């Protein structure tokens, strides 16, 4: 069908068919007359599966022959979503399997549709793991991905009588085709013990053994026959009445159970710990063999880089130097250089409860050792600190490795720091505040340390992939340099005073919106006017992404319309989606708020079509494809200061929806490309938060000031959205009087008048498709082939190549 | 190679050895560089699983087209063993996968040593229902085995200074090439609720749900291209603070985790009783399923057969009822006239502590339905009862479903014995029994129910596949016929006198000797002497299998030894091995004299090579394959009266080793089969037991008269066999002196005087061999064959056929 989608040569259309009918037959036993789709799409991934294999023998080995310098990625997450259409994709046989299952009688998007999510993760941090995968086999780096094979991922959400239900992602029921277990490389991990001293220095004894088995799923760059590997481990007790002795193993077993669901708050429970132990555990030991194959460890920096993903893997530190002091008998000063030589950081938040301070006491009985080592590296850095800043008290206290308190903690963090070579924020603004704020002392210890790497998305699942439509009519115009050169988007500047490509940009986005409005009916009975708006918000629900100043703009519009019915408004569809963390009280009465102010809104027979508010259930990667290529405009309306970098707003960047949003994080950056002229800023910048702050935030203040917002706050205690509960509310009510760490109400006003000239360019529809064909043309920079090049170049050193390997 | 084992046609060697290929590169994902012999046997066992799946579909196929009656064997036990080389052998693809490896230069029979046992099952119970599958396929039977998947079998035994040591059988570590996972056809079973009467009648509600997912193994007949399905459940909770939500989903599915490892005694521990529920409940309803694919259940009978093996599935009755009652809507006495009709029971046993006695409490708050059921079926069974029995209360009580106690407990056997159309046991003395003393009352009332299936081996596994140098001298004599016709070994009878025939039986005996001794070596570096007599006695320890009287004989060669060194002893070899129970205490204590005897007897420098005593480790279906081939005496030395048939037995007739035993259950036929002249027959029968028992067993009285006794219990009393604990066995000489139920002393003294006319035998190798033939020649009635053509005949109605389907 589509250009970009490849070849259908005859030749492999043949050759694939009888791969189906092989694998339908003998992998699957099925014949014809019982398959269900089910069987189809399984059929269909062991054939394309087929493929990639013979590629990804020989890059494993390609790296023996050649012993480049290896990257390692150490995340607790990996949010990949469907692997099929994204390995057709890489691959080039999308359009070859397209018409092979044509000729079979199949449709092949019903099928990609059977695929399960793998949602090991639970949003941008763990996506961001994802989209570096695919960018570092693109670029052909020796790279891989070390985390864990949860066998439940983040819960699925439903909605019931508008509250969130959770229940339990079971992504492993059918099989994954995708992944080879590899239980003959099964490694031990300790918890418990105690330690020794002798003669020979410290031993770790009477431990409790867990076996970590590897799984490798492979990951293919794009059209360069690289296929890199991500190796998840599982847990496994080890083979030493008896009856209940057996269903013990299950204790065992639980460390690899599930996926914790906090995203940006820390919960300090000790099944957590573990699963941070026995990543970092498993992984080092596979990364020390690996490196035994080139006694000298002064090459292990040369050979070997560590990326930790926050601070989740933050125990590869202490457990590097146990290995290389306790077992290596190298010397600790020795060990230490190599250690801060092998491991750099990556921080993704300054939200004070996102932060991980362990307690002193877990650490104590779990992992008596590191503890030890983590006491012995805080003396001798707070030496450092005290020689250089001599007689500062102050800052000895503050830099600590250990935070004293009716608690004592190790705040984590500043382990990375210390024992990193390099620390990285993920947005320009982000790692300025990094250097004035949180980490200001350590900056001024060790400023050659903080870089700045702001984060980027794959453009092959997040065009290509999603939006075949818009890849097609840009490739027509620039070619297809471009799924690789993100940077080559520039080129579509010089057609933005094109009529025909001003029409075929607009023509892609409305039918991209009659796809989304019709799987809305399909699959939810959900009625939506593809004519209208479409305002979208997705991210995961919390306080600082403000979902809440969304729904005061919704009711708004809705109050407004009730004032003068018969006056003209735009017609919006507001789109809200998200999953709140399970013991996130507030936010999940936001939920509730939302699909409340639906009930009103979504059956005012005077607002007509005018408004709908949708909320979207299960928000996911594979939502994600389909929300975003659908969107006219993207909500991203965190206050200043708090959102790290965020990469939903380049999603919808790259998919021409417009922006609106606050001087945050990415945005900035964002802006700064396009041109604020072609982008709906509005709201306090960072330094009138602190402004702000200083003097007191005190929302009464708007309260009285704005007529508006006094009563969208008056229907909200009364009763106006929850006829049967009148005191529904009163909690969120409540946070905005008088408990609001985010300041909804003042950049209220301003949201607002912002809202308005979306509204008034949007009545012009060949001036708001210009100002996309900006966007768009502009997203070049926030490619993560961009951002993985510069951390290869100024943190790994490491050479990009895009070379391809032999077919 | 040998002729047996098919042909090498160059044609096929050469299309095995390109899937061998496709299966290491694709499916294992590995080169030829990095490989391991693990990798090449599972190349090999997808490449002959691949033969399999063809025929597999046309089979499942014809019974649609046919539409013929089905037998459902339910079992709790399968104890399958490997399953390669029967499937290489069923195949006809023995020698050319043989020609194919070597061409690879691999050898195959080290490949083959690398699969794991499927040890689902504890022995001759579990063993025996895994034969039957073999001769249902090869019978062209519409047969499928239902039980359950445990994640772990028996236990593997490891001897640590004698004493057995368990550890978790973890047998799918690796992946089962040989199942198929079936999660589309996946079925809720239900527990606890309680019943609610209603207008329309009862209704089990506020139910747990466990889901019950199948695995399906393709089970080959021999040559005749059927392919018959082994279907087994596993356990799957269902989809509906968090954290712990997840992990106590593990709680449900404890039901499939573990085979409970007590033979010949009944534990009646909740977990088990789940177990029997489960695979009662998830078989009926794809039974009823797949008989809905034919309102009307008057046919039910007619296409549906249900065997029970033992009363472990007995609850498949009143399932039956619930179903047909509960939710079909029959009325109650037509219910009742499909399910004897369908049902049939088979009992393994007459000791009281084997029968199953559930407590009403149990059923009470896990089936209170099932109870409901079992009471009314109870009431209307007492009333048939009273009516041809009229004032007989005695009767009444005896017969009831529910024992009156302290406990109420519910009798699963009467149980079983009411609601099935024929009752069997599993050799004609043991049958007898049944009918004269524990269901007599039940005789006496329908006579017409009783049966007997003397119980049988398959010869596949049992001659062709552990026994080729055997099966080849048999087959160069009368043809290959008899491998499906194990009647014709009786043409052998006239080669009793032909030297050479005699020296080929002897010479394959001691090829197999020199083997068996071999893998001693290597395997647990033992070291036997292959030229004398292979006394060899394996099976579960159990107080009625009598080992310790095999002990007392071994202790006695070793004393006449110690008194005449000089003199001229036929050397042997005493092989004793099987697994315990674990809380077994007795059991436990029986090997660890076993392994002490051997601590004394196999370093005396008198003995010489002249007596050792080996234990051997781990007793399993493989290690069988192995030492019964090798073995000249076979002991089967139960008290009469309590080994309801042995399979054993069988075993080793038909490879050649004597049989020294008692007249209990199957011994009693195959010394009839071939003649009493030609077995070494000893000891009570069981009438001069009940002698005995009426009078009073007083084994004082064998200790008075026997000196030769009195010196083995007064070195076991005083630590002649445990130096550093010489109160080690006060147990053992405990038991035997005042609480020995099994009579071990009454038949001391017949037995040492047996023993010597066994080695009186051995010194002239000509008559043993020409003794050996005439056992090999008359073996051909235990072919399990010909149980399941009686059992197809006489209770299922249905027609065996030999005839091939289509290739
Ligand atoms: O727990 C977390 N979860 C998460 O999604 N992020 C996100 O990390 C993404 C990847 O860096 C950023 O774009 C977002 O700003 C940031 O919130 C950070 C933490 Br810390
Ligand atoms: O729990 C049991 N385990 C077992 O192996 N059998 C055996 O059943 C075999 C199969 O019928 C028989 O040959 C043996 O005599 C009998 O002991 C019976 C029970 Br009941």
């Amino acid at each position: 069908q589509i250009s970009v989608r490849g070849l259908a040569g005859v030749e492999n259309v043949t050759e694939l068919k009888k791969n189906f009918n092989r694998h339908l037959h003998f992998t699957l036993v099925k014949d014809r007359n019982v398959a269900t789709p089910r069987d189809y799409y399984f059929a269909l991934a062991h054939t394309v599966r087929d493929h990639l294999v013979g590629r990804w023998i020989r890059t494993q080995q390609h790296y023996y022959e050649k012993d480049p310098k290896r990257i390692y990625y150490l995340s607790l997450e990996f949010y990949m979503g469907r692997t099929l259409q994204n390995t057709m994709v890489n691959l080039a046989l999308e359009n070859a399997c397209d018409e092979a299952t044509y000729q079979l009688g199949l449709d092949m998007e019903e099928l990609e549709e059977i695929e399960e999510d793998a949602g090991l993760g639970n949003g941008g941090l763990g996506r961001l793991a994802a989209c570096f995968l695919d960018s570092m086999a693109t670029l052909g780096l020796a790279a891989y991905g070390y985390g864990i094979r949860y066998e439940f991922g983040i819960f699925n959400q439903k909605i019931c009588g508008g509250w969130q239900m959770e229940e339990a992602d079971d992504w492993l029921r059918y099989g994954n085709p995708w992944e080879k277990a590899r239980p003959e490389f099964t490694l031990p991990v300790h918890f418990y013990g105690r330690v020794e001293h002798t003669s020979q220095g410290a031993k770790w004894v009477d431990t409790q053994v867990v076996l970590a088995m590897p799984y490798d799923t492979p990951v293919p760059g794009y059209r360069n026959n690289v296929v890199n590997t991500m190796r998840l481990w599982s847990a496994k007790a080890p083979n030493d009445g008896y009856i209940q002795a057996v269903l013990d193993r299950n204790l065992a077993e639980n460390i690899s159970r599930v996926l914790y669901p906090n995203d940006n708050f820390f919960e300090g429970k000790e099944l957590r710990l573990k699963q941070e132990y026995f990543v970092v555990a498993a992984t080092l030991q596979d990364i020390i063999r690996r490196f035994k194959s080139s006694t000298n460890f002064d090459a292990f920096p040369d050979k070997v880089a560590i990326q930790l993903n926050d601070t989740h893997p933050s125990l590869a530190i202490p457990e590097l130097m146990r290995v290389l002091v306790d077992l290596e008998r190298l010397d600790w000063d020795k060990a230490w250089e190599v250690t801060v030589k092998t491991c750099a950081y990556t921080n993704h938040t300054v939200l004070p409860e996102a932060l991980e301070r362990w307690p002193v006491h877990l650490l104590e009985t779990l992992l008596p050792r590191h503890l030890q080592i983590i006491y012995e590296i805080n003396q001798r850095f707070l030496n450092r600190v005290a020689a250089a800043f001599p007689g500062d008290v102050d800052r000895l206290r503050r830099m600590s490795l250990v935070e004293e308190g009716a608690v004592k903690r190790i705040n984590m963090a500043h382990l990375c720091i210390a024992g990193s070579h390099a620390v990285n924020g993920v947005a320009r603004i982000h790692s300025e505040i990094l250097k004035k704020t949180i980490f200001k002392d350590f900056y001024e210890l060790e400023p050659h340390k903080f870089q700045n790497k702001t984060n980027g998305i794959t453009p092959r699942r997040w065009l290509v992939l999603c939006n075949p439509g818009l890849a097609e009519i840009i490739a027509e115009r620039i070619g297809e340099e471009y799924i690789s050169d993100l940077d080559q988007l520039r080129k579509l500047l010089s057609y933005v005073d094109d009529e025909a490509f001003i029409r075929d940009v607009a023509k892609v986005k409305q039918e991209n919106k009659l796809k989304f409005a019709a799987y809305l009916e399909r699959e939810y009975k959900v009625h939506i006017n593809p004519n209208s708006l479409f305002d979208v918000q997705v991210k995961r629900i919390h306080e600082y992404k403000r979902q809440l100043l969304n729904c005061l703009h919704v009711i708004t519009l809705y109050n407004r319309i009730k004032k003068e019915p018969n006056k003209f408004v735009v017609p919006r569809t507001v789109m809200i989606g998200g999953k709140a963390a399970p013991g996130y009280h507030m936010a999940k009465m936001i939920i509730k708020l939302i699909t409340a102010i639906g009930d009103v809104v979504n059956h005012d027979p005077v607002v007509g079509d005018r408004l709908r508010v949708i909320f979207l259930e299960n928000y996911r990667v594979s939502l994600a494809e389909k929300v975003i290529p659908a969107a006219d405009l993207s909500e991203q309306i965190s206050t200043a200061g708090t959102e790290a970098s965020g990469t939903g707003n380049m999603k919808f960047m790259l998919n021409g929806a417009l922006t609106i949003g606050t001087m945050d994080g990415a945005n900035v950056e964002m802006a700064e490309e396009a041109g604020e002229e072609n982008f709906f800023i509005f709201g306090m910048r960072v330094e009138d938060v602190d402004r702000l702050d200083q003097r007191g935030y005190n929302a009464q203040e708007y309260y009285d000031r704005i007529p508006e917002l006094r009563q969208i706050i008056e229907q909200l205690s009364s009763g106006f959205f929850s006829p049967k509960q009148p005191d529904l509310f009163k909690d969120i009510v409540n946070m905005l009087m008088h408990h609001d760490r985010f300041k909804v109400f003042a950049d209220y006003e301003e949201y607002v008048k912002c809202q308005e000239r979306v509204s008034a360019l949007y009545k012009n529809p060949r001036e708001w498709t210009r100002m996309v064909i900006r966007n768009i043309a502009t997203s070049g920079k926030f490619s993560s082939d961009r951002t993985i090049a510069q951390y290869a170049r100024e943190i790994w050193g490491v050479e990009p190549s895009r070379q391809r390997l032999p077919a």
